[PDB]
């Protein structure tokens, strides 16, 4: 037998950092969960019980805290690139670092219509994520994403003209509820190293904001022919607005809300144009994915 | 042996309702999860296999949908009271109904600075809940609550002057992070029946909004001596602003963020006044509760 | 305003303990999650910011570890009683301690048909729990429970003869699937203090085992007329077998498995006697509860 | 812009099937959660709102139930292959089907030392899974796995001789607790189609059982030098026992249990050889992975 692939590291490292503006008194908080996995010439730890090649996962944890202490933690694309680069430069036998970061929302509170200097609210479980792969000699590959954005529209969604055969019971519809949890990922062109990532720093926050805005606007405004058609329109616009993105991927559950026929009860009318009360379905769910790239 | 207490019903009934303004075209959605448990002269279903006394839990489910079709679902205090009253009036042998409702947030989207007619976002997992107990001959008892409101302040929290003995290792502090998930419940004076609940309908939304606002403002502005002291100030203000509330209960986890001593690494200073990077602790957590009533 | 009720303490304290038999080399592990909440003359911490009355929740955490170090942790009824008694005896102004313990399964592995000295498996998420309330001058009240025991029988369950009215659509049935997650609690007669709890130590494990066995046997063997009727038979037997129990409470979800009519597809027969494939329903669910005591 | 990749289908389809032996009266239940995603010439549904190419996800759901009605559902490797093959044969424009199945445990109850004909228990959340990719013209690729197997050993684990530098604080140890949740996947050689999968049917259950047994025995018996070294021994043995497996992958969290120094309290000794009470850590956790193949 032989080791074909191996990676190891520390997962679920929770980190909080505060920045204190000494002039204005304003404080800003960041909280993240970080995973770092390393690859390299480490096969002998598996095959010969040779621990000399192992950077202990506990040391990886320490490194994450030290790196957060000494560097900015935002945008997460930059922090992940610094962290990944550290490992491949520091350790001769480590040749790739894989860094995943999940950013948790801490939104500044408005009290009496003014922004509070040091109090925050978690407004929603929506996350901003990054995956950074730093590979010695092959640069830095960054995938950025948003996830956990849950939306619903109560009309202006249709689904008709699909294939009908002996397996089909679904009725065509010209008016339905559409609800989904949005997972959207944009993949950056490969960067040659940390200098290049630093040169593009302002684009990271701006592109996240654009991706979010395009998603929300398109969802709200599209008279949707299907999840497939609407998601394609989103990806198209993101690619048009940021030339440094190579691909955009969307993965969307279709969370069903079923009509409830109440006509058995005193002829109560609750279907089609008369539908007011629906039963949200926890499962099953449609799952629709697409990756869109440049011509 | 004897049946000392018994209740039964349907849990986790998900309900969505849409309202369509025909004039303006604006649509408004409500989504809830409902539980209804009944009590009454039902002992023989347990002791003698006498199903004749059982209103099937499936029928309870149907009733919830029918009641939602025929009545407003907001404020949830009113809907729960209508639903509970139904069971005790319809069935001679049922003498109490216990209705729990969890309201899920669907917040209207703003697209280009204007409110969208039919698109919504789940902004946070914060819930608005009610527990309504309708007891034949004893009226309607309503407890209203908010839960899942997660906040953090990065300074202006202290904790010193606590009991120190041979079990104590905790250092006194004059500056710490305070973070919690807020669960707050206000209990209404008993209502004589549905007419009285209807007469107070405008107070329900207003008091929820007041409870939320008082919680957020007090948390943000109090130079907190302890969780205990800050939560008491919240409850005091709510009771002052709504005379129809008898008690306010808060249950608050104290979610710890620990300093990380990095001095072992090149004398790096990250504690006390120099603390910038902290480790959020998933467990254990403080749990602090208080019920405040009138003198 | 006045403090009507208050309690505070530490939740989610995870504890592991190992016992090493020096003779045989056999090791036995216990893992628990513990919550301790205290009550007493602590109102001024809420109303006057007087921290002098507060035993810090961090000290409560330390106490749990120290108590585990110096005492047996099994049966959990004994450990909880020792822990609760500690607080009311040590601190003059603390008059009640509320201890909840959840015991996690670590079952000794059998390797090649022999019990391994030091390797364990988590066989199921079933828990054994205790709630111990130690109240100064009123003794020790103990509720013991099992929870998270999930069972299914594929036949020998019926449900017919229930009330039918204009809200009813459910068909009567003489053969259905019955599946539930069992939560069963037995409440001990009040104990005068720790000496009395110690005198009954062997009864705690034995009664847990009896409760489990009675639950499983009755579920498997009863030709069930309803969840109500079957659960009553369980509680009756437990009370008969242990005179020191005052009440038994069961809380049982009815997890529905629905027939799927496939007759629309080539006349495929999959209902009634021909039912083979079913759709488990995640929600809603029946919820049936009963508390049974002595005549 | 262009569609670079696309797949869509139905996730979280819960299925139960019962088999009734008419002779013996014995019933056997299977419960699974199924996901089917399709690929093919479906780009126009995204780019041109052309729904004519879409097999509705609701029809995919129907197909899963119909296929379960007409075929055995065990071993899951066979069921997944039948289900995937169906889609590529039935629909000319669909060229790949991706089927994921999670099998849930329903273990026959023993009542009074005999196997019950129709009552079952969920003994643990351990799952048996399959991923089947059926690609037109390229055969059937099957990955089988077990997951959610949680184990702990209280001694006979060591970790010393790892790299030490200015980032290292971890002490070497010759005796520690080792606990993990096992995720193990074995990948079968490519099969040419359903006939070939059918010819190997007996190997699927046998290899699952072997993988499980090897995992448990090796974990219990290895005087472990590291997670890396122990997991390699497991994978080596599985590959040796089943020639039709090409690779074995393990992904193992290292769930830490920390010593608690209690010496601050009356010189209490609870570290090194005197360690009895430990604090399980919910996070962070080590994560160690390896893929082992043939020389
Ligand atoms: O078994 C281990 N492997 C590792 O890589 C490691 N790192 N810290 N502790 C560890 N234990
Ligand atoms: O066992 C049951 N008890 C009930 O109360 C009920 N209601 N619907 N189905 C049911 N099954
Ligand atoms: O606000 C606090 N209240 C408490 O009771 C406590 N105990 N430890 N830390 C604490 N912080
Ligand atoms: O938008 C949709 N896309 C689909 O592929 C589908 N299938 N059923 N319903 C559907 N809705
Ligand atoms: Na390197
Ligand atoms: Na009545
Ligand atoms: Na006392
Ligand atoms: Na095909």
């Amino acid at each position: 037998s032989a080791v074909k692939a191996a990676r190891y590291g520390k997962d679920n490292v929770r980190v909080y950092k505060v920045h204190k503006d000494e002039k204005t008194g304003v404080q800003t908080v960041y909280e993240m969960t970080v995973c770092v996995l390393l690859e390299g010439e480490i096969e002998t730890s598996y095959t010969k019980a040779d621990n000399s090649v192992i950077v202990a996962t506990d040391s990886i944890k320490n490194t994450i805290y030290i790196t957060a202490k000494q560097n900015p933690v935002t945008p997460p694309e930059l922090f992940g690139s610094i962290l990944g680069t550290h490992f491949i430069e520091k350790y001769n036998h480590i040749h790739a670092a894989h860094v995943n970061i999940v950013c948790h929302r801490w939104t500044r509170m408005d009290i009496d219509g003014k922004p509070h200097p040091h109090s925050f609210i978690r407004d929603s479980e929506e996350k901003r994520n990054v995956q950074v792969d730093v590979v010695e000699g092959k640069g830095i590959d960054i995938k950025s994403s948003l996830s956990g954005l849950t939306v619903l529209k109560s009309t202006n969604s249709q689904f008709w003209g699909f294939l009908r055969d002996e397996y089909t019971t679904l009725k065509e519809t010209w008016d339905r509820i559409l609800s989904t949890d949005v997972d959207a990922t944009w993949q950056w062109k490969n960067f040659s190293g940390l200098q290049e990532v630093r040169s593009h720093v302002p684009k990271f926050d701006a592109t996240w904001a654009t991706a979010r805005e395009v998603t929300l606007k398109t969802f709200a405004e599209d008279n949707s022919a299907s999840v497939q058609a609407t998601m394609y329109k989103m990806a198209e616009q993101i690619l048009a607005r940021q030339q440094l993105i190579e691909t955009v991927e969307y993965s969307l559950p279709n969370k069903h809300y079923f009509e409830i026929d109440l006509s058995w009860h005193k002829g109560l009318q609750n279907t089609g144009k008369n539908a007011e009360v629906f039963a949200p379905q926890s499962d099953p769910n449609g799952l629709i994915k697409c990756t869109v790239g440049r011509s």
